[PDB]
């Protein structure tokens, strides 16, 4: 209402009550004019490799992105969550846009001037029928910034469709976003909508205190037998004789078991110590990849697998983990001290190590003159009796992904981590309404190319309720907790420096508490 | 209300429910000051030919024009309409103007500055009594642009009255539009009105799968007789003897029939291949024309006739079809690759080909010493028993025309195509209210010639409900559908390019489905 009344108030806090936590984040955003109000066909450059070809469209619209956990949880909030809860999941969200300001920019005479345009509008619509290509869930920049005092730029919306090389095909779709209905907002108007999450499984924010190969009573023998010797000493040599034993603690690898470890898709191993790696360019040639319509894509991060085995923390899968950048890290070819490499070590209780074989299978039929032969299994699809953990989530990491619209999707938990949703939180798209500049006094049928330079700013609030599954642990000894480091330092972790720059010093997962298998 | 509240929201979409479809289009418009607020007498230049003389008036007003199908239907919407429906017609419309902004322009010191004038008005009125000359329905530029992201200039209103040469006559009428009541709108005011279409016949969006000369059972003979031989061999010569046959499939051209093809007004034939045409200037001398009060007018497109016969797709009538320009085509003397020539081939089942004779009639009375003589019929008025199809409509083409206010009008379907309406959607005229600049401090009776430079912009919505007649076809074999081309291409049809320019690559008619006669 009017011009002198704010359309909303600042809400940032977390409310912990019972099995629920509610997070609220308010930020200040700025929206420019994109593409000078045009839709543009875009494509890969002429010299691009086949694996890098694309075709699509850039739009004049922007969109809002709060699909990272930091956007909602403070570092102290994240600690409170991960130290006390076995699981959590999102329930509902609220979204608000308010305190909208449109401003005119006159760059005349090399001097910039900025004035309020109290009459201009912004257009906002939710894609609640999921009729546009969903580009959230691709881990793009442009989120609400983790620190509440920071002002962020709204990212530009674009999408890809079917390409053959740099060219489109008959099935390529083009979308005009102005062909949707949208709200027009003038200074003093606000925008709200609500969303309910579908029923989704809790994220498992625990590690297992048991391993899948150690589930039996070590004090008692099995009543089942296994083949323990295939020959026996006969005089001066051996002869073929099959012999059988019941497995106890002494031969614990040989016990009959009910379950199998999860599936595998083997990754190459790289060392954080530089001298242990081969002196060669293998970042692509040695990469784990999939092949789709004659194209190779890197499998990154791929299926959830343990980063390393015991005492090998310096090793990680080539493209098998999420890697976050440190504050101020650049885009291209940075050193390893500039990035933060997550560790999925916790899931090695049930999941194969990413850089090892799944196991060994028999390849032949032995006999008197043929010895038994085995082969390493480097790729293992799911088997009946397999169990596994999903990838962990991080404070820096994504929250949800849209499950692709397909006939079949096995265990549709997104591989970068988080909650797979058939109807995710809808895309919220926004743009400044074009305001034409001074027209000619003689009619012209050509479209207007001359506009008044404008941008918008405002406040955005996002409120998410999360359902908690509290830890109820009967173990006697104390557990592992996330804690801040104990010593003195120049800067405090998760703080601003003397220049006002907020930084996140390390990745924080969720799995600190333990449970039995 | 106020200054900080938008007076409306953006509505673009199509709603298909039952036998109805509702289209909504929102666009952004800009309105300049025309004629520096004056009415001006206008006329043809002194050296103009008699056929080109005119007299009339240009006004300071603008008007809104949504009389093209693209203004309402998206290309995908048009496909959905034409592939599934035997007919459609308009039922009612809604029109909105909202988010009005008046702006002052100061061009002082060679520097332009643009500021909001929150106090100035625009004037808007509908001519709902049809008391002004109706210039819609003359296929003028200035429509709402087909692509929703484009901003368009409001065209200037003008009209013609009776002329003798470049001079007026006693019966010439002058109209002051400010002699009508109109709404005055300030920033925060909006304008709405509703309109109901009269009962109008459905457009036939089908082609016929039968021809008017092939309607009989080919297996059975007729019981009627025709004169099949007028002489018979007699000795060494012939003698006059009248003989009669019943017509079957073997002589199917001779069968007695109930109906005649539609009327004709013959056009000259031109080839799309350049070498087949005469090397001469015949675009006017060879043109089909009518003569009104000593003036010649080109007949364009004229009566609905088939563009060509079988296997002659390269031929078209000289002025007998609608010709649309390709994106970026110019005004004067463009090549044939710059224009799109429609094809009315579908109606050759019932309508004469535009470039052929209607038929042959007898011209004399034969006898022993006089042979029978016939003549080609190059112009045929309507006869009892004639049937015909009207011209097709196009996505680029016009929708309605105003039926002229006359004593008699046979089959008042407009010749450029679409719906003839005795009370068409009324003209919506708009202009900026003049705001005088700084006056003298001594009184002067002279009229003000000095004003503040202003223009206006806003949003316009148009919503039309269409009644559908669904295809209910019992044929066994599959039909013809409009489809997008199958192959790869640089650009997609009906899309923007890399520079943001929307284009319409071809004309699309309505007649893909078939029906029996």
């Amino acid at each position: 209402d009017g011009v002198g009344n704010s359309s909303g108030n600042w809400h940032c806090d977390s409310t912990w009550m019972g099995d629920r936590v509610i997070t609220t984040s308010t930020r200040t955003w700025a929206l420019p004019t994109y593409n000078n109000h045009l839709y543009k066909q875009i494509s890969s450059q002429s010299g691009a490799s086949n694996d890098n070809h694309y075709f699509g469209y850039s739009t004049p619209w922007g969109y809002f992105d709060f699909n990272r956990f930091h956007c909602h949880f403070s570092p102290r909030d994240w600690q409170r969550l991960i130290n006390n809860n076995w699981g959590f999941r999102p329930k509902r969200l609220n979204f608000k846009l308010f305190n909208i300001q449109v401003k005119e920019v006159t760059q005349n005479d090399g001097t910039t001037t900025i004035a309020n345009n109290l009459t201009s509008t912004v257009q906002v619509f939710t894609d609640s029928e999921y009729q546009l290509p969903y580009v959230l869930g691709s881990a793009h920049q442009g989120c609400l910034p983790p620190f509440p005092a920071d002002v962020f730029m709204v990212p530009q919306y674009g999408y890809l469709t079917l390409n053959n090389g740099s060219q489109a095909v008959g099935r390529s779709s083009f979308y005009c976003l102005e062909y949707f209905p949208s709200q027009m907002l003038r200074t003093g108007n606000n925008f709200t909508f609500s969303y309910t999450f579908e029923d989704v499984p809790f994220h498992s924010s625990y590690a297992h205190s048991q391993s899948l190969d150690r589930l039996m009573n070590p004090l008692i023998d099995q009543y089942l037998y296994y083949l323990s010797r295939t020959n026996t000493p006969s005089g001066t040599t051996t002869q073929s004789r099959l012999q059988f034993s019941q497995a106890g603690a002494s031969d614990i690898r040989d016990q009959s078991r009910n379950w199998l470890p999860g599936p595998c898709y083997r990754q190459q191993r790289v060392s954080k110590t530089s001298a242990d790696n081969n002196n060669s360019e293998y970042s692509w040639t040695g990469a784990t990849k999939y092949h789709l319509n004659g194209r190779d894509s890197l499998v990154n991060p791929g299926p959830a697998m343990a980063s390393h085995k015991d005492d090998e923390e310096k090793f990680f899968p080539q493209s098998g983990v999420l890697i976050f950048g440190k504050q101020g890290s650049e885009k291209t070819n940075v050193d390893i001290e500039k990035v933060m490499i997550t560790d999925e070590e916790e899931i090695r209780t049930t999941n194969p190590v990413a850089t090892e074989q799944y196991g060994s299978v028999s390849t032949n039929l032995q006999r008197g003159n043929r010895q038994a032969a085995t082969a390493d299994v480097n790729t293992q699809g799911v088997l009946p009796g397999m169990v596994w953990q999903d990838r962990d989530v991080y404070l820096q990491g994504p929250i949800w992904a849209k499950i692709p619209h397909t006939d079949g999707h096995f265990h549709p938990s997104p591989l970068m981590g988080g909650f797979g949703l058939k109807h995710p939180p809808p895309q919220i798209l926004i743009k400044n309404t074009p305001v034409p500049a001074n027209p000619s006094t003689t009619f012209s049928a050509a479209k207007f190319a001359s506009f008044i330079t404008q941008y918008s700013t405002g406040q955005v609030s996002v409120e998410i309720e999360w359902e908690l599954q509290k830890e109820n642990s009967k173990r006697w000894n104390p557990e592992i907790q996330y804690t801040s480091n104990y010593n003195k330092s120049v800067n405090v972790d998760f703080t601003v420096d003397t220049n006002g720059v907020y930084s996140e010093p390390r990745p924080i997962g969720t799995r600190y508490l333990t449970r039995n298998l």
